[PDB]
């Protein structure tokens, strides 16, 4: 059998000694050739199916010869194309003969699923009846028969006969319905065996059929077979046996077999019995019929493998991130941008940090780097890992490299020279090829080079010109694929493209927001948890300047917490103020206000909503616009907010969909929503929190939420503490880690009791949400974190004075965590 | 040549006499047997390319034979598929061959339109190299070639060489980008001629090439020709001028031709030259390079005629109503939609109206359709007429049969028998299957009957089964095909058509807007001219009723005009009253109150802005609906309305899309539109007028819009009687009419004066705005009929006491016309 060859990154299929040159193939006897053919064929139709790769195979010459016509025509047959080159490329060095063999169909979702077939095959199988003939449907044919039987007479007059005269004419010819077969004594058992599966699954497949056996073609007289020889009880036995071997695919109940009638009718001569006529009427098949299994070969593990009659009909009818998939493009363009002039290093922060824990790995990269002068390589400190690889002690880090006018290179980095680092190299840079591919969707010719370098102080293939990258349009098509490959597994890159979905739902879903700015002056947006509530807020007030052309300092937001208050002002794009600031001073200049966690907001220090109302009524353009945003589900109080009552607060736009948090955290709010609905505070209008999320909606992004209990303080130190080394060894800031406890008056006590287990972790900075631009972790209470959002939080002990109130808490905990939530409950 | 045969309802092609049979045809000479099957599929592919038809040809023998396995082969290749059965179907009667075509592509926009061709071709003409042969393109490789040339080495060593050694050995052997040609000189010249076509075009296509001529192809030594014979000079200038020849056709700027490098070098044998070799090396051509004109057919009148190149290229590259396609199966269950169990007559006015006038007639119609017990029988006065054909006198009405188990069949009725009446019926069935096909885009196989009959007391082909219709599924389908058609014509259908569109449109354009009753509860709507202001707001009354759970008569409709307040009353959703009913009788018992035509309202009866917010915030549930409609471009007064400031009326939302109104009276709209804007009337305030209608938004809706100026008063007048007279013979009804006058004082005087001049139509009968429910024409003022619309209108001298309010008349008048609108202005 084929074997693929593990000596490479590649899937890389050894034929053997072939004889190439349409002369040398000439002389060979036909068994030989077709011998060779096939076999060329069977590893071709494997790679096509299997994501591409290279034929290897001896050549018996030492000069260039070509391959020959009989393999360029089976190529041709094999692709449904003249267009051979743009699958086949051929190479040859001496004794050996390489052709390179691109991927079919790219990617669980490529962009003609409904238009081409996802397999290539040697032969489908499938016959049907073409007037008087048979044809083999080929894959383009099969792929559309099959969706059609997938979507929910003359000749009957002589069939009703019991007997033929010897030399009987038939009037009607041969046609779509008819079939003439002249059966012979010699080999009349095997003639007939032989003539089932050819015309019998032709017949059923369109729209059924008579076959007549002792029926001479040309002449069309009924001649039949000898008397001495053909038995009419074991003759029928024969046929039917081969009629019900032939294998049948069933897209329907119920799934009755091949239907048909068969009669033996004697011969007569001369009023005396000279033998016997086989006539077989074929009905109609409700579905496929197979004459054999079909000869499709694809690569599974190390053994090139034929598909199964049944797996071949799933593959030919019939983690993948669909948002990796709609926004590719527009997420290569923010991570993996390529830079004319200059080759890019990424992630940055990595980067520094390696080349400051090793000692000449700088120079060791630059060194390398030298001949490609634009690009980008992408570093990780294991890249085997990133793809659900085992990690190799002694590996410093793996860089891919994309740069013009090369191939990708993926580098493996040891500190010291082992054995096995080339090994591992090579299964990486093999896995990542075929993700890129199967996964990634990449149409184009792709190869990834392994290649291993040392700090410390098998040949490879020579892939033809086409694999190189020729400019932007090749690297952007290419880096487009890894994001989608990506995106499907857990890594620092995975988590940054993750972030970046998010920012394009929010700015999907900001834009069929930001229409309501023309059509209203006052409006109560009433956003659900992770919902970009405040996301919103920032971006409307950067319309509202826009649109009518006021200054920043005349926009005014008015918030209740101070650490939301001073990320806002740091943003420039308006004046924040606090709510009890907002009582005290004068802001009569203030022709715009955009109000957010008003539900937080308190009646115990005067009329807020009155002295809003009153500064836009007033204003020069009439009333001016006062946004109120709010979430009931996150009241932090039991109080009166000093809102106008439910049914007064129109008109009113609603944030349903969950755009802020990753798929795992989302859940989690939508649970943690039904039990408030279940049990409303008293304070909270009756009728508010029937708000619900959307029917369906999903963000697209993989998430982390682990609830861990009954641990003592210091164990949850220690489990805090091992987690966020873990993160910044990948490379994670500490500026996208927030620790959230349930009371500021704990945030002290904690803060020593945690700064004492990350002190053994290089980390003794910790700050408050009051400050969010230092590259820091920031720890603080659940309800002063309010509006503020961080990539890792851990919740520590939630705990309030009310139950009742208790609830609230873990959905304004788990909404100011994007991408990964750690729990750390009371027990 | 092949010549259609004009006395069929189809594209009839006799090729005259053809040999049929495998056994016959292998008796034949080669060029006998090619000329025939050429053609044949000539006749095949002009009906492929121009919507089906039937290839006629006589056979040289009685009984029934097989078509012929090379002429199979051939149709196989045509339709590139084995399924044959799909477009030809065959049928012999006596010494008759019949072969019945389907349509290759239906529609000028097909499902397809982006994946399958729209031709089918003989040939492209279009060569590639395929490795080390050159292969033709067929039409779904052409179609993917020139889809790609739209969008935005060792030989070379020795093409350096000045001179070569006979029986020098090429390194190289042929490839992809390398062609070897054996030159003997007895036809040196005559070789040259027919290489450069076959080998040039191809590597032109496919990344260019070089061409050795004088090498041989098996051993690779370099030979030339005897330089006795050839001529250098001559031998450059003859391949010059035919690589000049191949045709070409340019998808970009610039149109350079083909470049290529001729270079004839000299064969020096024993250090004495032997003669001459031709070295062409050809440039990657920009664009597609033919050998030659492609070979595909099509019927243009009654010829079969062939593509020229670049008429090939633009099919295979690149009325009809977009609304039509996108609502074909809306549109034909509402108006053909088939009964299960009895035949359907359609339309029931217009046949009650033929049997009435024709004695006899209805026993005619019955008795022939007997045979048919489900379908529908589709009346007109004129089929022909509907077509765009020339009507013929003596033609009672043409009625369509589309009925199961049976084909389409079109019936003219003639008063007397006439002799033309057979080619009048013949040429509408012709047009019609015609249009069904290339304008409707049905795909399935379809055939138009044609058949004459007479009240007062050429064989047709027998079709095949599967030209019948089977179930409601073939009879839906080509009953949509009939929508798409109609559309695109003037006639009856066209507008019963095109008024349900308008109908779509609406409700498209509600279902975005009320969306708004969720999150308002006061809400201004300004809606422009023919946005259907006036149908959403009834259309809320049933969400508000739905939604809110109250009764009808909770909710109260304001408006200015009674007839427009009887109009609503009649539909039983709510209580309707006149601004003047409102300020006067106590409404404490409403909850909801929307309020149309408000800038028609007057200030002097009361403060009704006012009540009416009173009304509604004191309802049990809170502050109820208070919706207010209006639009400034049909302000009737000068007056004050009793609206608040611009500035405050806020929550706004905005109908800017015309859905009410034909494509000729939209774009008139928005030209009067244009007008008000440069000259708003001072009673408005300043910002109202700058809604401007959507970017680019049609309707798709054909219709009618005439200016008739300098008309005396009693010419005007038979005009109007002349033209309803028109539409009401052709089927319309009186209630599709209103005769619109400037004042209402007027009415009185062009009532009478409408009736003495309508009396010679036999109707004496007028009906006034406020009864709106008879079956009469409606005369009143454009004032009074605010908010009423109406399918034909006769605007009569828009007239007004102030010339500022005049520019908005032509807008009041020319919204009240959904499809015909017929002006007649002062003189
Ligand atoms: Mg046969
Ligand atoms: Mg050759
Ligand atoms: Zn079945
Ligand atoms: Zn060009």
């Amino acid at each position: 059998p084929l074997v693929v060859e593990p000596s490479y990154p590649d899937l890389v299929i050894n034929v053997g000694e072939v004889t190439l040159g349409e002369e040398n193939r000439k002389k060979l006897q036909k068994i030989q050739r077709d011998q060779e053919k096939e076999r060329v064929m069977r590893a071709a139709c494997a790679l096509l199916n299997s994501g591409g790769g290279v034929i290897r195979m001896a050549k018996k010459v030492e000069h260039p010869v070509e391959m020959g016509l009989d393999l360029e025509q089976s190529l041709r047959e094999l692709i449904q194309s003249s267009d051979l080159q743009a699958f086949f490329e051929t190479k040859q060095q001496g004794r050996c003969f390489y052709i390179f063999v691109k991927s079919w169909s790219s990617g669980p979702f490529p962009e003609d699923r409904s238009v081409k077939p996802r397999l290539c095959s040697l032969s489908s199988s499938l016959y049907r009846r073409s007037e008087t003939s048979v044809r083999s449907m080929d894959s383009r044919e099969a792929f559309c028969f099959l969706k059609t039987k997938r979507k929910p007479d003359p000749a009957d007059l002589i069939f009703q006969k019991d007997y033929l005269e010897y030399g009987e004419i038939l009037p009607f010819p041969e046609s779509q319905l008819v079939e003439f077969k002249q059966f012979s004594t010699k080999h009349f058992q095997e003639y007939v065996k032989r003539t089932i599966p050819e015309y019998v699954p032709a017949f059923a497949n369109t729209g059924g059929g008579y076959l007549f056996i002792g029926v001479d073609d040309k002449s069309r007289e009924v001649l039949g077979c000898a008397k001495e020889n053909v038995d009419p009880d074991s003759l029928r036995r024969k046929i039917e046996q081969a009629i019900y071997k032939l294998p049948c695919v069933h897209f329907c109940q119920p799934q009755r077999p091949i239907t048909f009638t068969l009669k033996i009718v004697n011969v007569l001569k001369r009023g005396e019995l000279y033998g016997y006529a086989c006539m077989i009427r074929v009905n109609p098949f409700c579905c496929a019929v197979f004459s054999e299994a079909p000869n499709s070969w694809i690569v599974e593990d190390k053994y090139v493998c034929s598909l199964t009659t049944e797996k071949w009909v799933g593959m030919m009818t019939d983690v993948y991130s669909k948002k990796g998939l709609e926004h590719k493009k527009e997420l290569q363009q923010l991570l993996f941008s390529v830079p004319p002039g200059y080759l890019r290093y990424t992630p940055e922060s990595l980067w520094r940090d390696l080349i400051s824990e090793h000692r000449g790995l700088e120079e060791l990269i630059n060194k390398q780097m030298q001949p490609f002068f634009r690009g980008i390589l992408i570093f990780s400190r294991s890249w085997a890992v990133d793809l659900n690889l085992q990690e190799k002690p002694g590996v410093i880090c793996d860089a891919l490299l994309i740069a013009q006018n090369s191939t990708p290179i993926l580098y493996t980095i040891l500190r010291e020279q082992d054995a096995e680092g080339q090994d591992y190299c090579t299964r990486t840079a093999f896995t990542l090829k075929q993700k890129l591919v199967n996964m990634g969707g990449y149409t184009g010719k792709v190869c990834v080079r392994a290649k291993v370098l040392c700090l410390s102080p098998v040949s490879p293939m020579d892939y033809p010109a086409s694999y190189s990258l020729a400019g932007t349009q090749h690297m952007e098509a290419l880096l487009q694929s890894l994001v989608i490959v990506l995106l499907g597994f857990r890594s620092l890159l995975s988590d940054q493209l993750g972030c970046e979905v998010l920012n394009l739902l929010t700015a999907q879903q900001y834009e069929i927001f930001s229409r309501s700015l023309r059509k209203n002056r006052e409006l109560f947006v009433h956003g659900l948890p992770g919902s970009g509530k405040t996301i919103m807020a920032m971006k409307i007030m950067e319309k509202i300047r826009n649109v009518f052309h006021c200054e920043a300092h005349r926009i005014l937001y008015v918030c209740e917490n101070q650490p939301l208050r001073n990320f806002i002002s740091d943003r420039n794009i308006c004046r924040a103020e606090t709510r009890k600031t907002f009582l005290r001073e004068n802001f009569e200049h203030i022709q715009h206000i955009v109000i957010d966690e008003a539900q937080n907001f308190r009646t115990e220090d005067g009329d807020w909503y009155g002295k809003a109302k009153s500064i836009t009524r007033r204003a020069k353009g009439g009333p001016g616009i006062l946004w109120i945003f709010l979430d009931y589900f996150q009241t932090s109080h039991l109080d009166c907010s000093g809102l106008p009552p439910l049914s007064d607060q129109y008109p009113r736009e609603e944030l349903t969909r969950i755009v802020r948090n990753a798929d795992p955290i989302a859940k989690y709010l939508q649970k943690e929503m039904q039990v408030i609905r279940s049990n409303p505070s008293f304070n909270i209008p009756t009728g508010c929190l029937e708000v619900f999320p959307e029917a369906e909606w999903s963000q697209g992004v993989q998430g982390t939420l682990r609830i861990k209990k009954y641990l003592t303080v210091e164990q949850i130190m220690t489990c805090v503490a091992d987690t966020c080394r873990r993160f910044f060894d990948r490379g994670y800031s500490p500026k996208d880690v927030a620790v959230l406890v349930s009371t500021a008056k704990e945030v002290e006590h904690y803060k020593y009791e945690l700064l004492k287990a990350m002190r053994k972790k290089r980390v003794v900075q910790l700050s408050d949400a009051c400050d969010m631009l230092g590259d820091h972790i920031v720890l603080d209470s659940v309800r002063r974190f309010s509006g503020l959002e961080r990539s890792i939080v851990f919740g520590i002990h939630p705990r309030t004075a009310d139950p009742a109130i208790l609830p609230n808490v873990l959905i304004c905990l788990a909404s100011r965590a994007k991408q990964h939530l750690y729990i750390f409950p009371w027990g």
